[PDB]
């Protein structure tokens, strides 16, 4: 048992519900809440934009300091980080940007990163400003993440297309 409320349930493990992902972890505090990064770290915008926004810009400071470490993510490829007043930890994992160009092959990749945890709030990766289909992104999630994935869904009409059309 755990304190997500009000989530449709997909599968045996996915959960999905019309949410603002950086109000449900401000109320939830999980142990994971998953970033859709870039591979800079460079939280400018989308999901990535309002997290980091509502750490008082805390998660790019502690993004420059890692960059400057270790330098680039891959996509497909993720990091561990301090969750902030948001969570226990932030996983930053990269889904491929189609208005980079980036391979869609590489989603089932970075969704790989979620089953090193438990439990996990998250967007759906490579949505959103990073231009691949939410549909398909779901699909992927669902055929890949065998742990526990709590899906937030900010777009209400986008909520109940994924519902609809899930098969
Ligand atoms: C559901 C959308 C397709 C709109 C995705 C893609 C880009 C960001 N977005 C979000 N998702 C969940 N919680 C969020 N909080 C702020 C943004 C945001």
């Amino acid at each position: 048992v755990n304190s997500f409320s009000g989530y449709l349930k997909l599968t045996d493990n996915v959960y999905i519900k019309n949410a603002d992902i950086v109000e449900e972890a401000k109320k939830v505090k999980p142990t994971v809440v998953v970033n859709a990064a870039n591979v800079y770290l460079k939280h400018g915008g989308g999901v990535a934009g309002a997290l980091n926004k509502a750490t008082n810009n805390a998660m790019q400071v502690e993004s420059d300091d890692y960059i400057a470490t270790n330098g680039p993510l891959k996509v497909g490829g993720s990091c561990v980080l301090s969750g902030h007043n948001l969570a226990k930890h932030c996983l930053h994992v990269v889904g491929p940007n189609v208005n980079k160009g980036e391979d869609i092959q590489l989603l089932k990749s970075a969704y790989e990163n979620f089953n090193q945890h438990e439990v996990l709030l998250a967007p759906l990766l490579s949505a959103g400003i990073f231009g691949a289909d939410p549909i398909h992104s779901l699909r992927v999630c669902v055929d890949t993440v065998r742990t526990n994935v709590y899906l937030a869904v900010f777009d209400k009409n986008l909520y109940d297309k994924l519902v609809s059309s899930f098969l």
